[PDB]
C-alpha cells in the first residue's frame, strides 16, 4: 500500500495519501500538549472541530532524555489515539530550533554551550539560538531524527502520519547571523557553487557576492543546509514528505533581520532555501496577520510554481476561519489552525482568549463542508482547478474567473432573495466561497455567509440554464444525491448561511 | 367513498372533503423540498405548526426526466408520509410556468428553444418565459399532467390529495405578451366568440375589441386557455378540484403589465380568466402584502360570487398569522402559509429570516383554534355564515355585524377586566377574531389578543342574557363540553390571549 | 366527631375545625373554574401555593339546571379532589346575587323577569340585580340551598367543607334600592322593631326613622333578611358556619350608594346587617385596595367585637401577600387570595397579569411559615394573643406592643448584622412579621424581609437575656426542635429573608 | 499513632498532624450551625469549597444545660460526619466569652449575675461581659472544659480534631476593665513577677508599673490568666494544641479600649498575652479588613518569632479569597474563611450577601491548588521556605525574593503571551501566587489570575535555563507527573488563570 508522498510538476502539486490527492484540514495542539496525561483535553476539542489531520509536537527532550537512551512511547500512544479518533497526524520535530531557541532540546544539549554552542552577536554575546555551524549539534539532532524516522517506519505501516516538520520556526532573534570565529571562517570563504548557480551570480566570497544582504543570506543558507541534511538522513530511513515552517517578516514594511527571525524561510530568502534544501518538500508560512491585505499577500508569495502552499499554522480567533478557502484556492495542500485544545491556554493577542464550542464553530463549518467532498476537492487542487475567496471588509462583491465559459459573482451579507440597494457586506467579515471545476460546465460549490452567482463569461454562454443544482455529499469519490435545488433556491444565485452544504452545479445553455 | 370536489352555487362555496365542507389550514414547503432526502426537515416543522393540509411541489423535471420515461416514486413516498403525519395534500404541478419561467420543466424541454419556444419581446429578444402559443409545449405538459393524474387515481383511493394546482404563478415578466410571428398571427385574428360574450363586447380583432388593453388581455386569455386544456385533460382522468395561483399586481398603484407578471390571473383580468378557464375551479391570490389595507383589499377583490377565496400562499413572518381569520370571513375554502420547513432557507424580505418554534407559534395558535371546530366552521363558511377580522394598526375597536339580532365589538390590547380610558390596541398588530353563526342566537367564537363583546343589534334583543358560554372542542361534529364561562370571564366580553380556546355562546333575553 | 363551628364571646373568636381553633390560609379559583374538565388547571397551582383551604363556586345554574332536577355531581367530585390534595373547602353559593347580578341563577330564573323580578330604578328601568322583595326568588334560592346543605351533610362526614358563603357580593349597582311598587309598599311601612332596637331609634316609617339614609338602610336590611332566611334554612339541615362577603365602598372618600354596590355589607351598614342577619356568622371584606393606609383601615373597621375578621378575597399581585400577617393580627379566622389557578385568566388591574410559580412565591412563603405552627397560631388568635404587621412605604421601623414586659421592633430592609445609618426599608414594600404570645416570656415569631428585635417594655425586664431562640416546626401541637439560634443570629434581632422559618423565643432576665 | 501537636523553635513553626507538618485550609460554619438538625445545610457547602479542616462551635449551653448534667452527643455526631466527609475538625469552645459576652453559657450561668458576675463600669453599671476575676466562673468553665477534653480523648483516637479554640474573641466592649471592688482589690495589688520580668519593668502596683495603659494591660493579663488555666487543665486531660482568636483593633488608627474589645489579644498587648498564656499555643487574628494595606499589616504583626500565624477567621466575600497565599507566606499554620454554610444567614457587610457555588469558587480554587501539594507546602512552611503574595489595587507588578540565586516577578492582568505596554492589573484585585523552595534550584509554584516569571537574582545565574516545568499533583509526598510545560507555556513566565495547577519548576544554567 503506497505511503504518503509529495508530487509537484510544472507548478501543479499533490500530497498523495492512500494513493490519491489529499487536502489537509488541520488542527495543532498547544506546545505543551504532548504527554499522555494531557491528551484527554485534546481529543474532545478535535471531536468538535473535526479536522482530518492533527499536528502534535514530538520533543527531542522527551524522546532522548539522556544521550543514546531513546523513548518513543508517546509516539506509540499518539498513533493509537489518532487511529481511534480517525485523524491523520503531522508530527513536529521540536529539536535544534523551536521559535529560534533550544528549549526543547534535551538537558544534555541545551545546558552544554561548549559542545552545542549558541549564536554569538557581533558584540560577542551568546544569545538564545544554536549556531547552525557546529558539527556536534547537527550530528546529535540528525541521530535523534534518524532514530525517530526508523521507529515511525516500524510502528506506522497504516500511514497514520502523513508528513513530518523538521524543527519549528528555525532562525534567530537578536542577530542577523552567527559572528563566532567558527562562523566567520565559513563566511570568509567562497559561496558554494550550488548557491551561485541558483542565484544567477558570479563566484566569490559571501561579502563579494551578496553585499549588504550577505549576513542574512549566509544565515539562511546555513540553517537550510543544516535542516536539509537532517531531512535527507531521516528520509533515507522512511521517506515521508517533509516541510519547514516560517516565522514571517512583514510583507509590506518588514523590520531588520534579527527583529524578525533571521535565516528562517522568510519571503526574501525563498530561493536561498530552495537551493539549500532539495530534500525539503515545501516552505510553509505561519500566518498570524489577521488583516485581509496582509494575509492574502502572504498566501500569494508562498504559493509559487516551485512551492506548494501549506498554511502550517494560523490563528484560532473566529475571523481567521474564513481564510481556509482562499488558501485552498492557490491549489496547494491545505491549511491548519493553531491552539486547538481545552488546556485553558491562550495565545491571545495572536489567537482567541478561549477555545470552546462557540469559538470553534466557524472553523468546523468549513472543515465539514470541505470534508463532504474532500477527495474531489483535492483532485481539483492537484489539477490547478480550485478557486477560493474570503470576504474583505468594505468590499461586498468579488468576481471569480472560472474558465472561458463561466464566472462567479460572490456577494456578502445579502438576503437569499431579491433585495433593493447596494450589497452591505456582513457586519463583520465572515463570508467565503470555494469552487472546484470538475469539467467545463460542471462545478462543485460551497460557501458560508455568502451568495454565489454563476454567470456567462462569453457570448457563447449568454443563454444560461441551470441544468442541475444538486445538494449532496461524497462517499470517497461516489456522489450521494439529496435533492435538486430550483425555484427560490436558485433565482438569486445559490445562498449559503451557517450550515455545511455542498452543491454540484451543472450548467447548460438553451438553443 | 366520495372524492374531493368543489361546489359553488349562488355565491356560496364548499370544498367537499370526505363528504362535507372542509377548510384548508395550509403549509407550503420551500421550492426545493420535494425529494426523499430532505423530508426529514419538513415533517418536524409541520408537527409544530399543525396544518391540516400541506402543499408540495411535483416537478415536471423529476417525473419525466427523459421524455416518455415517467417516475412518480416521490409522489408515492409523499403520500405515505402525509398519511403517517395525518395531513391532506395539495400538489403543485411545476411545469410550463413556475414564477413565469421554465426552470422546472425537464432538460429536454427547457434547453430546446426550437421545439419549446420562449416569449419574444417587441424588440425581438427571447426572454425567460415559454410562449402559450406553441402546440408542442402544450402537448408535452398536458401529456405529463395526464400521466400524473392517472397515477394519482391509482395510488390515492384514500383521497389524501384534495386539490391540484396546475402550473405556479403563470404569466410573463419583461413583456406584456408574445410578439413572435406565431403570436402575431393569432393576435391579428378575431376575438373568440366565448370571450366576446363574457366581456359584453362586439366581435372584432383583438386590437379593435380591447384597444389599449389588447396586449395584456390577449396574453391572459392565451395562458388561461393553455392551463384550462391541461386541467380538462387531467380531470378527464381523475377529477380533483384544480386552481391556479396569481402573482399579484399592486391593488392601488399597479405597475405596467410585464413589470408584474403579465397574463397571470391579476385583479384586472379575472373575467378573462373565468371565460378562458371553465375547468379551473378558482383563481387564488398569493398575498405578500403585509400592510392591512392592501392585504384586506386583495381578499375582497378575489372573493367574488364566481370565485371562492383561497389564499394559496402568504408570508411566514408573524405579522401574517392574523390574516387567517379575515380570509375565512369571506366564506371561501382556506388559507396557507409559505416556506414552512427547517431547510434554513429564508425568503426574507417577503417572509421571516428564520423558521423555528417561536416564529411558528402565532400561526399554530390559529390552526389549533380552528381545528377545534373545523367541520362546523367549514359548514358555516359553506352557508356564508362565517365572520372574521384582524387588528389594524391605530384602530383598537372593530364592529362585526352578525345578524338582525346581534353584533360583536372587537377590542384589541385591553385587560380581561374593567379598564379606564381608550383601548390602546396591541403594541404590534396581532389580534384577530372568528365568529360562526350556528343559529340566530348561537355562535361559535374564538380569537387571540382580543376581546369579543356580543351585544344587541336591535330593540328586540336589548334585554340580553348570556344563556351559555361553553368552552370545549368538537370531535368531528360532536361537541365536547369542558366548562361554562360566567362571572369575571363574561363580565367584560369574552377575552382571548395566547392559547387556543373555542366558545359556543348561546344568547337569550330576559322577559 | 365535632363538625366545624364558629364561636365568639366577649370579642374573642375561633373557627373550630376538628375540635380546635383553625386559621384559614385560603386560595380561591377563578369564577369559571367550577367544572370537572378544568380542575387539572386548579390543583397544580394549589400545590405551589399550598393553601390549607380552597374556595370554589357552587353555581345555582349547575346544581338545579331545570327546576326540581338537582345535580350535585360536581360537589362530589370536588370533595374527592380536595381530600386527595389535602385541603379543606369553603363553598361559594353563586345564586340570587353574584357581584350584584343574577348571572349564575339557572336559565328558568334569570330569563324570567316576571316570576323573578329585577330592581326598578326611580325612573322605572329594570336593572341587572334581582329584587330582595320577591317571595318567589327567595323561595327558589332557599329551596336550592336546602337541597345543597342536605347533600353536603350526606356526603361530607369527613367535614372537608368548613364554611359556606351564601350569595357572592350581594347588593345593587345603578340604584340605591328597589323602587318598584312592591318595594315602595314595604318602604312606606313601619321599620321592624328588631331594627329599631338595634339602631337606638324611635318607631316610625323608613323615611321618618332614617331620613337621608333611609333608601340605603332599607336595601341593606332587605338583602340581609333575604340571605339570613336562606342561612337559617340551610343551617337547619347542616349547621356549617356561614358568612357573606362585601364589595367595599371607599374607606375615606366613598361614592354614592349605587356607584358602590348599595345594600351589601359596606362599612356604614354593618349594624344593619348584624340586626338583619343573626344566622350569618360574620361579614367579610373583599379587599382590592393595595395602598397600605386603605387596606389596613378596612381591616380595622371589619374587625369588631361582634365581627371576626376574615378576608374572604384579596389580590394575587405580589404586593398583596404581605397583608396576611396584619390580618391575622386582628385575631380573626384567616385570609384568602383570589384568582389562584392556571386557566390563563387575569383580573388585572385588580390582580396579577399572570399566575405562575414566581407570582405565587411571596404568598407561599407566608402560607408555609404559618402552616409550620398553624394550630398554636390559631390558639393564640382565639385568645386574642396574635400580633401582626406589614411594611408601609416610607416607614422602615414599626413598634409592636406585646405585653407589660416585652415589645418588638420591626425593621425593614436592613442587613442581618450591624449597619450604619437609618434603616432604608425594602426597595418595594414586601416585609412582614407575626408574633404569638404563648406565655408572658415566650413568643412564636416569624417574618420575611424583616428584622424582629424583642426588647424590654419596662424597668422590670431591663436585664434582658435570650434564654432560647429555637428554630423548629410543629406537628399538630408537638414542637419539633431543629437548633438554638445564638451569636450572630441573635445579636441584631432575629432576621428573616425569603425562606419560611418559625422561632420559639423564650426570654429571661439575669439577676 | 502520634496525636496532633504544635512545635515552634527559633521562629520556625509546624502544626504536626499524623506525624508531619500540616496546613489548615479552613471553613467555619455560622454561629448557630451546631445542632444535628441543621448539618444537612453545612456539608453540601463544604463539598463545594473543599476545606481540609472545618471549625464548628461547641457551646457550653448545649454540653452542660444543667450543672453537672453533661451531653456530648453533638460532638459524637459531628465526629462521625467529619470522618464521612473527610475533613479534620477544629472545635470552638463557646463559653465564658463569645464576642465578649456570655450568651453561650448555660441558663444557670448567664441568668445568675450573683454567682457569675458581669464587668462593672467605672460608673457602676453591669455590662454584657463576665468578669475574669470571679473564681466561680473560672471553676465552672474549666470543669466543663475538662469534661469536654476527657470526652474527646475517649471518642477521638482517630485524631479527627486537631486543635481547640478555648473561648471566642474574649475581651470587653463598653469598659477598659472591670471596676467592681473585686477587680479594684486586685488592681491595687502588685504586678505579678512573671509579667514584670517579661515586660522589662520594675516591681510595683499596676498603676505605678504601667501608667496610662494600666487598665487595659490589667484586663488583658486577667483574661489571659483565666483562659490559660482552662487551657492547662484541659491539656492535662488531652493535650491538643490550643489557640485563642482576637477581635482586632485598627492597625493604623485604633479606637479606645472598650470601643474595640478591651483585654482581648489585640496588637498592643501581645507580650502581655504571651506572659499570661504559656499553655496557649498561638494568638490568632480574625481579619475582616478587606483593604490590602490593612489586611497585610495585620498578617505581619501577628506573625512573630514567638507567634505562628493562623488566620482563624476571615471574610467570605470573594475579594477575601486571594489573602490565603500571603498568609501561607508568613510560614504559619493556615487560614480559614468564616460563614460557610447554606443556612441563608449573611454577615454582610463583613462578608457576602449570599453563600453559593459562585461566591465559593474563588476560595475553592486556592484550596484545590494547595491541596494538590499540601504536605510539601507544609514542609516548606515549617522550614520557613514558603513565599506568597496577593494582588494590590493599582500595583500590577510585585517582586518576590526567593534566595541568592532566583527571584520571581508577579504580574497581574496580562495575557499568557507577549503584550505591548504597562501591565494593567486585573480589573478587580483577584490575583495571587504561592512559591515553595524545595531546594536552591527547584520550586513548587501555583497562582491564579497571575503570571509568575522566575529570573536570576545574581550574575551566577544569568544564563538561566528552564530544566523542567512539570505540571502534576502529589499523592501524600509522591509526585505524580502529568506533562512538561515548554514553548508558548514558558516563554512569558508561567501563566495562571482560573483552574488549579501546581508546577514543579527545576531551574538550570547553561555552561
Amino acid at each position: 500500500t503506497p505511503m504518503p508522498q509529495f508530487v509537484s510538476k510544472d507548478g501543479k502539486h499533490a500530497l498523495m495519501v492512500d494513493g490519491a490527492p489529499f487536502l489537509i484540514l488541520g488542527a495543532q495542539v498547544n506546545n505543551s500538549s504532548n504527554y499522555p496525561g494531557i491528551m484527554d483535553k485534546v481529543w474532545p476539542a478535535m471531536q468538535v472541530l473535526g479536522p482530518n489531520t492533527v499536528q502534535v509536537p514530538i520533543a527531542w527532550e522527551q524522546v532522548e532524555p539522556e544521550e543514546g537512551r531513546f523513548d518513543f512511547s508517546f509516539v506509540d500512544t499518539l498513533l493509537n489515539q489518532a487511529r481511534e479518533h480517525k485523524v491523520r497526524l503531522v508530527l513536529l520535530w521540536f529539536a535544534t530550533w523551536k521559535n529560534n531557541g533550544p528549549q526543547y532540546a534535551p538537558h544534555w544539549v541545551k545546558t552544554d554551550n561548549q559542545r552545542f554552542p549558541r549564536v554569538v552577536t557581533r558584540e560577542g554575546k551568546s544569545i538564545g539560538s544554536l549556531s547552525p555551524h557546529a558539527q556536534a549539534t547537527l550530528d546529535a539532532d540528525r541521530k535523534a531524527f534518524v532514530a525517530f524516522m526508523q521507529h515511525l517506519k516500524k510502528v506506522d505501516p497504516q500511514h497514520t502520519v502523513i508528513m513530518i516538520q523538521p524543527e519549528n520556526e528555525a532562525g534567530t532573534y537578536g542577530s542577523v547571523r552567527d559572528f563566532s570565529p567558527m562562523a566567520q571562517k565559513l563566511f570568509d570563504g567562497q559561496v558554494p557553487d550550488e548557491l551561485i548557480k541558483r542565484m544567477n551570480k558570479q563566484p566569490g566570497t559571501w561579502a563579494q557576492v551578496f553585499g549588504a544582504d550577505a549576513d542574512e543570506i549566509f544565515h539562511a543558507w546555513s540553517i537550510g543546509r543544516y535542516i536539509d541534511q537532517i531531512a535527507q538522513a531521516g528520509k533515507a530511513e522512511y521517506p515521508l514528505p517533509m516541510y519547514v515552517n516560517a516565522a514571517l517578516r512583514g510583507p509590506f514594511n518588514p523590520g531588520q533581520p534579527g527583529q524578525y527571525a533571521s535565516g528562517g524561510p522568510t519571503d526574501n530568502v525563498l530561493d536561498v532555501w530552495k537551493a539549500a534544501g532539495p530534500h525539503i518538500d515545501l516552505l510553509a508560512p505561519d500566518i498570524y496577520m489577521p488583516e485581509y491585505r496582509m494575509y492574502t499577500t502572504v498566501l500569494e508569495r508562498y504559493a509559487r510554481p516551485d512551492n506548494a502552499l501549506f498554511v502550517a499554522e494560523t490563528g484560532n480567533r473566529p475571523e481567521y476561519a474564513r481564510y481556509l478557502y482562499p488558501t485552498l484556492g492557490h491549489n496547494g495542500i491545505g491549511w491548519s489552525a493553531f491552539g486547538i485544545d481545552y488546556t485553558r491556554y491562550s495565545n491571545y493577542p495572536l489567537g482567541a482568549k478561549h477555545v470552546n464550542e462557540e469559538t470553534l464553530a466557524p472553523f468546523a463549518l468549513g472543515f465539514q463542508a470541505v470534508s463532504m467532498g474532500m477527495r474531489p476537492f483535492a483532485k481539483a487542487a492537484s489539477e490547478g482547478k480550485l478557486h477560493g475567496t474570503a470576504e474583505e471588509p468594505g468590499q461586498a462583491v468579488q468576481e471569480l474567473k472560472l474558465n472561458d465559459r463561466w464566472s462567479a459573482t460572490i456577494t456578502y451579507g445579502v438576503p437569499q432573495f431579491w433585495f433593493k440597494g447596494e450589497p452591505p457586506g456582513n457586519p463583520e467579515p465572515i463570508g467565503a466561497a470555494l469552487i472546484a471545476e470538475l469539467s467545463p460546465d460542471e462545478f462543485l460549490v460551497t460557501g458560508y455567509h455568502a451568495r454565489v452567482t454563476l454567470h456567462p463569461a462569453s457570448d457563447a454562454t449568454a443563454n444560461m440554464i441551470y441544468d442541475r443544482v444538486e445538494e449532496g455529499v461524497y462517499e470517497g469519490n461516489d456522489w450521494k444525491f439529496q435533492r435538486n435545488w430550483n425555484g427560490d433556491q436558485t433565482d438569486y444565485g445559490v445562498n449559503f448561511s451557517s450550515v455545511p452544504q455542498l452543491l454540484k452545479i451543472k450548467l447548460a445553455t438553451y438553443k
